């Protein structure tokens, strides 16, 4: 496939994963759908699951610019797809938001004046929390970034041991359905403390979105004097980083390049 | 298989996905069980894999005549057996909730007492959305009709993603399992905006006898200005036809016809 | 396999059934954990695949007296079988409820303590649920035999959908999760009426050895003036003859005797 | 592979489970997250399964004292890995206690300010629960050493079905989902009694951590006057060897060795 159909197919995938995603989110807050942590958390892997295998046979379901980093880094993904990957993925996760936004506009402004939430205040960043992911207010920013390191090294591992080329994940239903898995079971021992965000364009896109929808500076800062947004911005790309010199070094697996 | 073999399929595989739903959805309002969004949407997802599991092998497992219209215009489908499908899923529906309401008979009776709720009055179409689905309050007729068109658009796409041929689903486990997880995920993060009805048969179905049952007329009108009922009917119709279209422009994959 | 080693086979697997079924409503009941109608299900229906894989290869993984039943006279199951299958069923069924109940003793005497209930009246039916299904309050015999000739039908037809020769359910992970999967939804949408016991032995045996335990007259009867064992001990039968009749003419697969 | 290559993959695989079940155990706990015990157990379950599966290729996954032990007396593995492997399985739980202590330290210290709780009491047992299993205040030692005993033989009848060698678990995706949806059956019905531990390495590893951590002597003991941590270290060895022993009686499959 040429790089065009390449990129719109990585702006189809991670917009479908934010629609899933943020839409159960904003039930569970605005639309009073009850759901446990376990259950936002399977929601988000098997909507990743779903966007890959749709992804997969045309761009290799990148679906995420750490994943995309560290695929150029420790594989055989070319240099020249870099940055038009990880702008197709920031856009689709900002045009998602949208979509979802819209869906839910008149049970948003329905909250806001049941609890007389201002848009744009510190109070505000709860109802912001639907977009993106905000720290648990008991964590700090290192603890913050350290979460999102970790948890992003493990799922760069698994992608590492399931590619068969350089390039991304390979056709089938195994390797959507694993790493789905996988993000489910991080979203729910990980999840409480920081989002599990594991995805720099699953949540800057949706911040920057929050930022026009009116919340303003407390969508990239979150109510810290640290701002919050560089913890899943470079958290998941350090992480990736680490996690596939990791695996290069543990197990040194042949690839085609 | 002859045409009567094909119906007969459509007709119990749509009953069947009917039973499990609107069972499980009669179990949550008065049964007193206790069903989570999740659930109640991972039960729609799992009852549907299960019909078109049993029905893919004889009549292409499409229960849904929003994707039997869709597979005429944009795929292999034969036009002379379009409106015998569509009649074989209505029937089925219908039947199943006559089933449904007969299992469930003394509940349904014991609900309305405890309440004083007069079946026919707007307050009843609460009791009636265990047989078909009703907005949000919050939401208008435009943003309903916006939400139905969206979820059927991608259940199309997984769906025209997935035929070998241009008539229906294939034989296997693999692809009713990806259309029921689709669902479940849809009826996760849409369904508390408009029950995530994504099939005209399913809703308009069980609401005939809903209104037959004693409802009247609030059954299709669910209490709104504008006929609610029109949003499921063609909601989906238009939402499979703006997807189908939408993968022959983006991808266009060959297909024997 | 000879016959004693089929019969074992069936012996260990309806017991490993119900030890995993009977020991999640034990928890529910008697240990305070926190289930819901569609968690409760899923397990039933996890176990009874857990159960059949590791059965199948040797006595074709029947674990269903109804199922036994049905085969013999709609497929290639020998008759000389029938019997001694039926009694290693009720007999795995028995045997596990009194493993549970031996590791839940102490728990089931301080429910009791705790809310002044003395085993064997009217109030203990609510603890002899524990162990085998009793109705709803508000359904009535008829009713409550209506439902369970109904699921068992629909069980019956999967399995005879999945059946390579007429023996019982082939070797693989596929026809075991499907027969689980289907039982989940069951449960989940038909469970709040009469348990989903589907299963003359599923039932029979913890109802025997609830009445040894000490609840007498009522683990049979289960406080209706017509004894509501009888609905498990012949609806299932019922419904699986009915099912696989109804499969035998709608469909006529071939089958090697 | 070498000796010291699987025992690297024993020390990560065993720390990759015990960093997604104590984690979610630590969420429920100190940061509030909402979790059913089927919920709970089926992180549990598809931790292992993922944990399995990056490891069977280079150790075969054993991840369990218990199952190295039973292997090695029942199968082909050989005595001169069975020291090595222990060491890396109780090294790996204990380590990956530490990094979700570390990642949760803010929300543990608030939980005992709130509560006025003083870490190394016997009210602190409670939340050093989240490390290590405790038994239910109503079973004694017997009861719970029974139950350890009955879950173990049935994982270990499970794995020994699933084998080809006689080394550890098969390559594949199939293996290690039905280990994994085998725990989580056996943690719902069984888990509000012992904590389902199963394995002496995921429970005597994070109890060491407990006690360094500041529990002291209450981590082993768990406030008993028989120390408790004798059922988890002794309870699943034996029940390992029972299980692995009535398979090769009631089967007596061939193996290589």
């Amino acid at each position: 496939s040429t790089l065009k159909g390449q990129c719109i197919a990585e702006f189809l995938g991670t917009g479908l994963l934010i629609f899933f995603g943020v839409g159960c989110v904003a039930a569970l807050k605005v639309a009073g759908a009850s759901f446990g942590q376990w259950e936002i958390s399977v929601i988000w892997g098997l909507g990743v699951a779903m966007a890959i295998y749709l992804t997969a046979g045309v761009s290799g379901a990148h679906l995420n610019p750490a994943v995309t980093i560290a695929l150029w880094l420790f594989a055989c993904f070319d240099k020249r797809k870099v940055i038009p990957f990880i702008v197709s993925q920031v856009a689709g996760a900002f045009c998602a938001a949208a979509l979802v936004y819209g869906l839910y506009y008149n049970l948003f402004f329905d909250f806001e004046q049941t609890h007389h939430i201002v848009r744009g205040s510190v109070e505000s960043v709860d109802l912001a929390g639907t977009f993106s992911t905000y720290p648990n207010p008991h964590i700090n920013f290192v603890q913050a970034f350290a979460v999102e390191m970790v948890i992003t090294a493990i799922l760069m591992g698994l992608i590492l041991a399931l590619t068969d080329d350089g390039n991304g994940v390979p056709r089938g239903p195994l390797a959507p359905l694993l790493i789905g898995l996988l993000i489910a079971v991080i979203g729910a021992s990980m999840g409480p403390l920081t989002g599990f965000a594991m995805n720099p364009a699953r949540d800057f896109g949706p911040k920057v979105f929050a930022w026009l929808a009116g919340w303003g500076n407390v969508a990239f800062t979150g109510g810290r004097d640290i701002p919050y947004f560089l913890v899943p911005l470079f958290g998941p790309i350090v992480g990736a980083i680490v996690g596939a010199f990791a695996y290069r070094k543990l197990i040194g697996r042949h690839l085609p390049c």
